[PDB]
């Protein structure tokens, strides 16, 4: 991968492996996730980052997922190349965005698109803190300064409000747990893990007769590493939509509140 | 990747992601299984499979792994460049072989090394077949005739008996249950999710404090997609591990195991 000519986004192509795709021999909706976050993340790597700033080290500040919004039109199948292009911007003292344009490698049609919220936190308290200014200008050389948007539309899917899950849901996966594999480097539960519980509660007729057409995920408690999660879904609505709902399994503490479309294959 | 000039082995090289390391910022002992995993798919795509064979098709025939063993001694660091070089080998009416080699990209230095024993399957029945002639004569054409081992070795690790974990086992993990992403594109749990869930009765603190040098695991059964798992360890010793997975109802054994661990 590489920094686009003007420095202000960055390119990568990935081979799409044989245990990254479903039963339809094509991506799952968890591998292009896993692939966005590893196109940020040399992003940042490649911008001179390891991705806090030296003000945000100083003061145990991080980076965390408020919302992420995944819409895909063509999901690349096995041997496929996908080209994805990602750049960050600054949405004033709230936080950042990152955005994502998923390609094909072989027509140079667009494949799929990605938006997500990032806003920061101090590491230890854990308690959210609004962009301080010296910090703003510290990312502001990476960012182009005209709004470049994947989502520009006027009232785009990407910034709705999501309502509350109310009980009894349709559908349900209780006892979910994360194993090793589901930590990253730092040991917390990796972002994707979450995307995969909201859609342990989908039925298996909708997953084999229908292709997931949009993903909005609010973030807003983080699971633990032994904390136990229930995932609760109701069909909302050629089309389908559900309401999503990821809470502790004990209390009902919720930690995620999301939505999915699905089309008609 | 790409086949070696001979046609008899395949390499491929991977450059090591951010989701795919650990604690320690080097790869995980699953994201090596899957990377073994993928570049034996790449080897029998360039050899000619759409690896059913042709005549294993029209018997509805499969392979199945019996056994897998890996050996790693530096694994590759986020960022880093591991070359993997892989080859299959008949072993009589047994069944097959495969072995991979892992080198550093940088230094060409050997850094893992694995091998694993394959037998063939009545996909509905599944009652296990010796290799007849035909299905034979079709694959020996893609493998090396002298023995190429990975574990040359007289009488070495990959080829000794594991003894059954007896109770009551000394650490456990219960209710264990594989989600979608655990399912590869045929809808079967993928067998690096048994190794996964084998290392999940290992406690944090010998995760923490020491390294995985190898790793012996014996297919027993194969886990549905809504079958629960309970994973056992027993210290037998370096530290040694005796392991168990098996179903967490009636104590169906899934797999045995055994694990190697060095003190960093
Ligand atoms: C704006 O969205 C979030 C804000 C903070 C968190 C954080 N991981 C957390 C952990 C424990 C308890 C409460 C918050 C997660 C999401
Ligand atoms: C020799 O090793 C194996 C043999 C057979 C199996 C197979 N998956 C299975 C599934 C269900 C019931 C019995 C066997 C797996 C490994």
């Amino acid at each position: 991968g590489s920094l686009t000519e003007d420095g202000l986004s960055y390119k990568e192509k990935f081979v799409v492996r044989s245990y990254e795709v479903g039963s339809n021999k094509t991506a799952t909706v968890e591998t292009i996730a896993n692939l966005l976050q590893e196109v940020g993340c040399n992003h940042a790597q490649s911008v001179g980052f390891s991705a806090t700033t030296t003000t945000m080290r100083k003061l145990h500040l991080i980076w965390v997922t408020a919302r992420m919004h995944i819409e895909i039109y063509k999901y690349p199948a096995w041997g496929d190349v996908v080209e994805i292009e990602t750049w960050c911007q600054s949405e004033g003292r709230i936080g950042t965005r990152r955005d994502w344009i998923l390609k094909d490698s072989v027509t140079g049609e667009v494949t799929g698109r990605a938006t997500s919220k990032w806003v920061m936190m101090n590491q230890d308290t854990r308690r959210l803190q609004k962009v301080s200014d010296d910090v703003r200008d510290e990312y502001l050389v990476f960012c182009p300064q005209e709004p470049r948007l994947a989502f520009p539309e006027e009232n785009n899917r990407s910034l709705k409000k999501i309502p509350k899950l109310e009980d009894p849901a349709q559908y349900s996966m209780i006892g979910l747990k994360p194993r090793r594999a589901d930590l990253d480097m730092n040991q917390h539960v990796n972002n994707v893990t979450y995307i995969g519980w909201v859609l342990e509660s989908i039925p298996q007729e909708i997953v084999d007769t229908h292709e997931l057409q949009v993903i909005t995920l609010d973030y807003r408690r983080e699971c633990q590493q032994d904390d136990v999660v229930d995932s609760l879904t109701t069909t909302t609505s050629n089309d389908s939509q559900f309401l999503h709902l990821l809470r502790l399994s004990g209390d009902g503490q919720e930690i995620n509140r999301g939505t999915t479309l699905w089309r008609k294959k």
